[PDB]
Order: C-alpha cells, then sequence, then structure tokens
C-alpha cells in the first residue's frame, strides 16, 4: 500500500547519455546504436537564438566540428545531419549500453519519466505528464537540453520526449526523437503562446480509484450521474471533456473496485462543486491530473521490468 | 525552473538486485562484491513470522538452501551469516556492476530515492523522508521485501535502507545494511506502535526557499518573529522544534534570497495560524516536507553523478 509519483529506474537511459559540444555550446544527446541524437540548437550561439537559419549555420559546421564524448570516450563523428529540430550524429562506435528501444509520439495526458542530465551526466530522474497544451511542467535548468522522457516496457525503452525549451512562463517544450515539436512551438527564442491547458479527466478518476484501493474513501458519495452532465461540470472547471473511450480504459479499475465509473464521476463532480473541504487524498490537498489508468494498475498490482 | 520531486538515477542500484529464495520464499537481495544482503525474514513461514526464533530457525538452513539468481546468473553460495535483521550470504563471484558504494544510517528526517522492487527487478524509483517516527510512507507491495534506499554524491552510492514490513497502519518500516531497525520495530507480526510524527520542520523551510527561488513568493509577508516565539508556534502545530543547527545549514538558502531565516520562520508561523486560503506553493496545497535543504540547493543548482 501507498501511493508514490514514481519513474521508471533510469539506469537503461543512463548509459546512453553523452555530451555534445559544437563551437562553445555544450548540451545532453542520446547515444543508440551507431547515432547520437540532440537538439539542432547545439549549433546556435545565444545571438544565433534570436533567429537562427538552422540551414544556413549547419552549413557552416563540419564533422569535426562535433565533439561528443561519453564519459571518457571521445566518439568519432563520421556524420551528420538535421531532422525537424533535431540533429542525428553518425559515430564509428555503436554505443554497447544501448537498449532495446522505440521512438514514440505519445498523446496529450500521457506520462513518462524524465532523467534530467547536464554536460552529459544523469542528475535526476521524475514522472511527469504530457500537458493537454503539449508543455511540460518539468525541473529543467540552463544545460538540461537534450535529456529525455521516456516509458519501459518490460525490457524495451520507448523514448517519447527530448527537452528543448524553457518559455517565459517557466513550463517546458521538447520534440519527439524525430525531432517535431510538441504543441505549437519553434526552436527560436521569440514571443510563443502555449494557450488554455486544462485538467486531465481521466487521470484524475484514476487517482480515485488509486485512493480507493489504498483505503482513502471519505470522497465517494450517494449520487451518480451521467456523461453528458459530467462533461457539463468538466467544461465549467476546465477539465477535459470525458469520452467513452477513456470509460472503457478506466475498466479494470471499476471492475476492481466494484465503482461504476459513473459513480465515480458523481464523486468527482462533488469534489469540484464543493472542494475538498480541508481534506486530503493521497496526501495530495488538490486534485491529482499525473497518474494513467495504466500507471494506476502497474503501480498498485506491482508490473516489473 | 520547476520543482520536481526528483530521485536519483538508480541505475548503479539496478545492478545490484539479485533475488533471493529460502524454501517457498523469494525476496529482494543486495549484490556488493562477494555478499548478498536481505531480510533474514526471508527463511521465515507464514506461520514462522507471527513469533519466530530467528536463531532456531538459520539453524535448520544450509548454503544450498538459499538460491541466489541475479538475472540468467545463478550464484553460488559459499558462507551465510545474520547480522542483526539482514543476513548475508556469502557468494563465490563479486558483482561486476559494484558500484562505489558505503552503508550509512540516515537521521530522522533525510530523504532517499527508492527502488522498488519484485522478485529481484527493479519497477520504480521515488524519493522519500524517513519520518521523525522513523517510518517511511512508500508505496510497496507484497513481494517488495529487501527494495533498498539510497543517495548518490558523485559516483559513490550510500545505501541507507533496506526494506522489511507494512505496519497495519499502511506505513513502512525497515532497517540499515547492517540490520538494525530504525525506530523501535521488530520483525515480527505482531502489534506494534510507530508512536506521534511530526512535521520536518527545516525542510518545509527549506522548499517555502525553493519557491521564492522559482517565483511562488505570495506567502512572503512584513512580520518577522523569534527562535523561540516560533518553536511556540510548531509546538502547538507538531512541527519539529527549530534548532540554531538548522537555522545554519539553511544558511546557503538564506544567502541566495535575501530573506533571513527568521523571516522565513514569520511567513511559516502565518500560514500554520491561517492556512494557505485556497492557494498553492509549488503546485502543492499543504506544505512539503520532503525536501532538505541540500535537496533544494542541488536541484536549483543542477548538480549531477
Ligand atoms: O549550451 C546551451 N545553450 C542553450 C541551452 C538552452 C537553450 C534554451 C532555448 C533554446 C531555444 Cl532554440 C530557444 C529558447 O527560447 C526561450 C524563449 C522562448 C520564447 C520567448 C522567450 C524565450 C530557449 C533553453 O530554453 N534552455 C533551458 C534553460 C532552462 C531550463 N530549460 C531549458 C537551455 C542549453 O541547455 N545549453
Ligand atoms: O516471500 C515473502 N514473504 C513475505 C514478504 C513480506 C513480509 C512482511 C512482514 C514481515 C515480518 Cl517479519 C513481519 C510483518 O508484520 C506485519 C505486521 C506488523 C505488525 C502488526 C501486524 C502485522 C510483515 C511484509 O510486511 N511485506 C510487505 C507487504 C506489503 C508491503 N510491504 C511489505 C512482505 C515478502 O515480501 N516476501
Amino acid at each position: 500500500s501507498g501511493f508514490r509519483k514514481m519513474a521508471f529506474p533510469s539506469g537503461k537511459v543512463e548509459g546512453c547519455m553523452v555530451q555534445v559540444t559544437c563551437g562553445t555550446t555544450t548540451l545532453n544527446g542520446l547515444w543508440l546504436d551507431d547515432v547520437v541524437y540532440c537538439p539542432r540548437h547545439v549549433i546556435c550561439t545565444s545571438e544565433d537564438m534570436l533567429n537562427p537559419n538552422y540551414e544556413d549555420l549547419l552549413i557552416r559546421k563540419s564533422n569535426h566540428n562535433f565533439l561528443v564524448q561519453a564519459g571518457n570516450v571521445q566518439l568519432r563523428v563520421i556524420g551528420h545531419s538535421m531532422q525537424n529540430c533535431v540533429l542525428k550524429l553518425k559515430v564509428d562506435t555503436a554505443n554497447p549500453k544501448t537498449p532495446k528501444y522505440k521512438f514514440v509520439r505519445i498523446q496529450p495526458g500521457q506520462t513518462f519519466s524524465v532523467l534530467a542530465c547536464y554536460n552529459g551526466s544523469p542528475s535526476g530522474v521524475y514522472q511527469c505528464a504530457m500537458r493537454p497544451n503539449f508543455t511540460i511542467k518539468g525541473s529543467f535548468l540552463n544545460g538540461s537540453c537534450g535529456s529525455v522522457g521516456f516509458n519501459i516496457d518490460y525490457d524495451c525503452v520507448s523514448f517519447c520526449y527530448m527537452h528543448h525549451m524553457e518559455l517565459p512562463t517557466g513550463v517546458h517544450a521538447g520534440t519527439d526523437l524525430e525531432g517535431n515539436f510538441y504543441g505549437p512551438f519553434v526552436d527560436r527564442q521569440t514571443a510563443q503562446a502555449a494557450g488554455t491547458d486544462t485538467t486531465i479527466t481521466v487521470n484524475v478518476l484514476a487517482w480515485l480509484y488509486a485512493a480507493v484501493i489504498n483505503g482513502d474513501r471519505w470522497f465517494l458519495n450517494r449520487f451518480t450521474t451521467t456523461l453528458n452532465d459530467f462533461n457539463l461540470v468538466a467544461m465549467k472547471y476546465n477539465y477535459e471533456p470525458l469520452t467513452q473511450d477513456h470509460v472503457d480504459i478506466l475498466g479494470p479499475l471499476s471492475a476492481q473496485t466494484g465503482i461504476a465509473v459513473l459513480d465515480m464521476c458523481a464523486s468527482l463532480k462533488e469534489l469540484l462543486q464543493n472542494g475538498m473541504n480541508g481534506r486530503t487524498i493521497l496526501g495530495s490537498a488538490l486534485l491529482e491530473d499525473e497518474f494513467t489508468p495504466f500507471d494506476v494498475v502497474r503501480q498498485c498490482s506491482g508490473v516489473t521490468f
């Protein structure tokens, strides 16, 4: 029992982190097989990032201008190319620690683990969610660019995120491992709106099921609702609309606890309309939306890797 | 910017986790050099744990009765001994992945990372605190015994915790790596009180400094206090007393933010007396005590490993 914001074990990713240097810029890269992936703004100076022409900046760069260091190991760069917003550096040595892996583009509302890195060295790991507006509320300092987010299924690392930018609002933006930004953002230091964020309704419900499984039951009430009525309330409190697809994903938690999804929606409705009245749920005084239904079943049933 | 409950990268510990089997009992062990450490109740049956005589139970066990498996690798057991509440199994092979390490006994209020494991396989990592009453509020299921807690300093893993028990209250108890329980607990399924817990005042203050560093400033007020007056309030709200030693550990955060420790105490006093009035601090609607001053400086300055 107990419920914690738990991250995937990071060892399989730690073995892939390298340092990438181009000119006077140093950041983090991801070394898989014989390719190193990193944000393309490694080729920019402080002035370039205000309005960069990456095509033109890269043309002034040759293979020997990229220094890639993996601990002591200096890697020899034998090719370079730009794919959307990431640079791909071909090296002459395959990473001996390459895990089984794939590149995935996650959906808004999905969670992943972040291995924050500086100068190629891992400093910490934490779990976060892709917001509905495609930002993430991370913990990143200067030098963290090229840190990656991932999930793990038994032995296969699914890389979903590479960190590129901190917006003036303090939230974070980045790409999938094909270099495509999540959300509307561009890798340029110029004004960019993230737009309205909402709460991930299906995750909140998943966490309420986790609370019930662990003994926190005070919020269960005598009411039910309909999907239509609930979505009226969701809209009023800037919650994402709940779909039948979401109801179905919640099916196994509903079965395990014997609480129909729509009954749990009614409990959530009453928490939104009346607040938590100075109480806590799973040690939290607000409604938590960073656990997916899969996360809750994983943590509450102890699946391993 | 941003502030997250961040855990140490777990790779160095993942390489040390093995499965230990004795009879029909299987749990987690820690393989360092040529020794495997695990809870001594691996030798108990379900009935034994109600009132075990570990000396007598171990006498019925021989080296070949302990099966130790590290992935595929079956380890050959050439010695066994009991040290307080842990078993030490001498194996004939040194773990090739042994990190630099030491065994440390932490103080109440200190934080560490937990690598939750099942059947020798890591499933997740999270950060927690040793409570003032020497329990931890973890996330552990049956089979998690022998999972370990640790800190990391550059390349040296300090192991501080091995998980042994879940109490009927749902909180968790365990030992240092010499087998000595934290707190009053014994490895026996019989009634055991944990006693009153308090909030870790110095950690709360550290987190308020983290909030200020990140831009959450609404809680700073026009008041100051004295150490004596603050400790009166702390006692009323079951906060740990603040000592001059604590004030000194907070010195660098005070210097960085220009906010005198006693001024921050006055802000904390007003939050305790008046509540948070429906506001949040660093995304939390309650006062958070699981970050030490060292944690806050580490996360806010990006030290790595
Ligand atoms: O050597 C290196 N140089 C640079 C970086 C670097 C670079 C950026 C960055 C990159 C681009 Cl292309 C545009 C941009 O715009 C911000 C903005 C957007 C919109 C409006 C105003 C400003 C920012 C950054 O955000 N961070 C950082 C800092 C703290 C936390 N997380 C990431 C680090 C690095 O890590 N290493
Ligand atoms: O094979 C295996 N067998 C057993 C275990 C095991 C064993 C215990 C345990 C061990 C002892 Cl000596 C005494 C005890 O008392 C509880 C109690 C104390 C006071 C009053 C009433 C009850 C419990 C346990 O707590 N957990 C567990 C379960 C869930 C989360 N975290 C840990 C697992 C295992 O992991 N693997």
